[PDB]
């Protein structure tokens, strides 16, 4: 029932890469994330406006975050149109090879991580921060799926049998030890405010008890 497959010997690269450089502004991976969360939503709207049964699976269009202290995990979650099963396999629905070999071309002369996301693999930044990283989708077309990778070369996809989420997606941060402060109120909505009033979606920070 689980399936694993080695990352192209490009993204693998851009893994360590990110992985093992020192760089201190790792607060990017968020609004990232969050890019991505957008993107996804804008899809399945624009599917919406020649075919209005594409919401039949919700209505609703919006981009939680929810910080676990306990479990120290951040999780993202949007409504967007959802990843199939060839799309998660296909680089998480990039064009990932041609992306991460331009962006590491970039960085070798003078760009920055916080770059990423001009060359379209904004979603390794998350690797910034987390030490593993679960993607749970739901597309239309397909059943839901989780998607995991710790890493180390291999992501796993394997059929979800957690809560139906009837579409969209899920990242869940599984953090580092000394990146927690990604979990505090205060800090997430400081960079949502600095890097993502442009949004055009609720972003809803649930709180803790
Ligand atoms: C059927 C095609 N599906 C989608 O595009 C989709 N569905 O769900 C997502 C998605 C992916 C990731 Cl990594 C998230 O963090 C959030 C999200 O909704 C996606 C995204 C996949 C990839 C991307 C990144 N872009 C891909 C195209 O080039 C610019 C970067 C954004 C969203």
């Amino acid at each position: 029932e689980v399936e694993t497959f080695a990352f192209q010997a490009e993204i693998a690269q851009l893994m360590t890469l990110i992985i093992n450089t020192f760089y201190t502004n790792k607060e990017i991976f968020l609004r990232e994330l969050i890019t991505n969360t957008t993107d996804a939503l804008d899809k399945i709207r624009y599917e919406t406006l020649t075919d209005p049964t594409k919401l039949d699976t919700g209505k609703e269009l919006h981009i939680n975050l929810i910080p676990n202290k306990q479990d120290r995990t951040l999780t993202i979650v949007d409504t967007g149109i959802g990843m199939t099963k060839a799309d998660l396999i296909n680089n998480l629905g990039t064009i990932a090879k041609t992306g991460t070999k331009a962006f590491m071309e970039a960085l070798q002369a003078g760009a920055d991580i916080t770059m990423i996301g001009q060359f379209g693999v904004g979603f390794y930044t998350a690797y910034l921060v987390a030490e593993k990283v679960t993607v749970i989708t739901k597309h239309n077309d397909d059943e839901q799926y989780a998607w995991e990778t710790t890493a180390g070369g291999t992501f796993t996809v394997r059929t979800d049998t957690g809560e139906p989420m009837g579409r969209g997606t899920k990242v869940i941060l599984h953090l580092k030890e000394d990146q927690t402060e990604y979990l505090e109120e205060r800090r997430i909505k400081e960079i949502v405010k600095k890097h993502t009033q442009f949004i055009g979606y609720p972003i809803t920070l649930f709180v803790e008890e």
